[PDB]
């Protein structure tokens, strides 16, 4: 299942979040995994994992290793699909008001030229992003500066609304019908291939250096 948890830090600017259940540690050994400060959001740091749903799991936020914790708590994630959480002050799982859900889908282009375009339906009417209110071929999406053939687009939304997506270079090529589920305030996809050979990755590929 999806995992997605934000701290809005007591401890420094360098912390993590460890999970445990009966020595499984699938956050990592002690600290656990760093987590990044939250784009949009200052104060905050956000972690993404992919966990077993078999049961619950225990958080320590610590400090990545520095000699500070906070006390336990229970995420009670047994059977469900995904989890967000955020930390402050104490565990929740409402969105403070001010958040947007953030989509943020990379795109590897090869061998289809340096154009590229994203075509999006589906979204809520609040969406904003390259490909909304665009007929197709939708927007032209700019390159990854740190990443050699990758394109980005992201869209945002008021509220939690999964919708598609196709890459493109409005020149015959084209990937599949991408169906975005939109599983936290900052979902992220990696998208590769063209028309009967597209993959959606839910973290990074060996293709992304
Ligand atoms: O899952 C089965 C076990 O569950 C319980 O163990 C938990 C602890 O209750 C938690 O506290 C935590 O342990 C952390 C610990 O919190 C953390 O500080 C660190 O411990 C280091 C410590 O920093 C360092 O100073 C030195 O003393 O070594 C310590 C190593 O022990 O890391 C610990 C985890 O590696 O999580 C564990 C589960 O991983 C329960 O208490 C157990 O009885 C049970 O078997
Ligand atoms: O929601 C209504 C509509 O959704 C789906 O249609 C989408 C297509 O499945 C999807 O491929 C895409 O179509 C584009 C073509 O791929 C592209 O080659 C070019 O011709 O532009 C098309 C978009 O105008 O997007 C549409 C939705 O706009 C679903 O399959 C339909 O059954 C359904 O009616």
């Amino acid at each position: 299942m999806d995992l997605t948890i934000n701290y809005k830090s007591t401890l420094g600017d360098d912390v993590a979040a460890y999970i445990y259940k009966e020595t499984n540690k699938p956050a990592g050994e002690w600290p656990g995994k760093t987590m990044t400060a939250t784009a949009g959001h200052e104060g905050w740091y956000t972690m993404h994992l992919t966990l077993d749903n078999s049961t619950d799991y225990s958080l320590i936020l610590n400090d990545d290793g520095h000699g500070n914790q906070l006390k336990d708590v229970t995420l009670s994630t047994k059977g469900k699909a995904e989890a967000e959480y955020w930390f402050d002050g104490s565990l929740s799982e409402t969105k403070p008001a001010d958040w947007k859900y953030v989509t943020t889908i990379h795109y590897l282009a090869s061998g289809m030229g340096s154009t590229i375009y994203n075509y999006m339906w589906g979204a809520d009417a609040s969406a904003t992003g390259a490909g909304v209110g665009k007929e197709w071929p939708g927007g032209q999406i700019s390159a990854n500066a740190d990443h050699l053939g990758w394109y980005d687009v992201v869209y945002t939304q008021d509220v939690k609304q999964n919708f598609s997506c196709i890459f493109n270079n409005n020149n015959g090529t084209q990937t599949d019908n991408i169906d975005v589920s939109v599983t936290s305030t900052s979902t992220e996809l990696w998208v590769t291939g063209t028309k009967g050979d597209t993959t959606v990755y839910k973290t990074a590929p060996d293709s992304w250096e």
